[PDB]
């Protein structure tokens, strides 16, 4: 006989009961919501992939594998202005955003004599028009349609910055299908200038020359065109791609806008409207170190190319003064596709006393 004690607990935790059913209810209608969409999107892009439309080719078309390169090493030429290790060291600690604030450096932050070794991401200021390239070997997983891949050459020029000294402070991956990390202080109000970097990416076969594209099968991504707008910012990620063709990721936030692809409303928030929450641990636009995607939802805030093999330009802007503009802009083979949601979510039990 055990009546009273369990009639008595049942009494007591009802109330709690209750309340986490209403979180977990809550929680049911929020990720129906992104299970809809998320399947819609699935569905589409199988649907693209099964029937040979345009968006398919990111399955059909793709010959190159450019994705994972650790041991990649460089060699820089064009850069004036490296980071010291002491300064890199120095502000190591620091947020982000105050990372890549330039105001926080000086003069003697820098050196004309590259201390990095090549085996090592790098550390350095651009300046705007004085492009820079960057020989990328010890390439060892990729190819082109069959070709395996010796070498990378990245072509990088800085157009225009956030800041009023033509300058950004760049991390430089050694792995080239991580890219580049840029940022620079946003100096002025009225949320119109921007980081603009125009690029150009360069596959060599083992007898070291340069691998044509025009077979149409480097198809690359485009991914983490974020767009928030808050009351520090209506930041906006844009790629203009050329003379390169924009493919169109189903479901994705990221479309075509005359000479640029990006998203044309907020992608980040869902309390401004977004799909998916771009922020935290479970958001669309979570990545690891490797710059991996973390999450299935990444498709939602990506693009893609068939790179043809000629310039294209990102741009990053919009944030307030003072709030300094960051991007990590990468590109790789590794597009960024609706996935398998699974099953539907189902809804909570009701708790009951009866
Ligand atoms: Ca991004």
């Amino acid at each position: 006989n055990t009546a009273v004690a369990d009639y008595q607990k049942a009494k007591a935790e009802f109330p709690q009961k209750q309340e986490q059913y209403n979180k977990d209810f809550e929680k049911y209608q929020s990720d129906v919501k992104e299970y809809e969409a998320q399947k819609a999107a699935y569905e589409q892009y199988k649907k693209e992939v099964a029937q040979g439309l345009a968006s398919g080719r990111v399955e059909k078309a793709q010959g190159l594998v450019f994705i994972n390169e650790p041991e990649a090493k460089l060699s820089i030429e064009g850069v004036n202005q490296y980071l010291t290790k002491e300064a890199r060291q120095k502000h190591a600690t620091e947020d982000i955003l105050q990372q890549y604030n330039t105001d926080n450096y000086t003069a003697s932050d820098f050196t004309q004599a590259n201390p990095y070794d090549p085996k090592e991401d790098t550390w350095f200021k651009m300046k705007v028009g004085d492009q820079i390239s960057v020989t990328y070997d010890n390439i060892v997983n990729s190819k082109y349609n069959d070709k395996k891949i010796s070498k990378v050459k990245i072509n990088y020029t800085l157009n225009s910055s956030t800041n009023n000294e033509g300058s950004a402070l760049v991390n430089l991956f050694h792995d080239p299908t991580k890219t580049i990390f840029i940022g620079a202080q946003t100096s002025n109000a009225g949320r119109n200038d921007k980081i603009s970097v125009t690029m150009q990416i360069i596959f060599y076969d083992e007898n070291g020359n340069e691998i044509d594209l025009s077979g149409n099968n480097a198809i690359m991504s485009l991914s983490s065109l974020n767009h928030w707008t808050t009351k520090y910012g209506d930041h906006v990620e844009k790629v203009n791609l050329g003379d390169n063709e924009f493919v169109k990721i189903p479901g994705s936030s990221v479309d075509l806008h005359g000479n640029e692809i990006y998203s044309a409303k907020d992608n980040q928030y869902k309390a401004n409207g977004a799909t998916f929450n771009g922020d935290g641990a479970d958001g669309w636009d979570a990545v690891n170190a490797d710059g991996t995607p973390r999450a299935a939802t990444a498709y939602y805030g990506a693009g893609a190319m068939t790179y043809k093999g000629e310039p294209f330009t990102f741009t990053v802007g919009g944030n307030d003064q003072n709030l300094p503009t960051t991007i990590w802009f990468a590109t790789n083979s590794a597009v960024a596709v609706p996935k398998d949601p699974g099953a539907k979510p189902t809804p909570p039990e009701k708790p009951e006393l009866k």
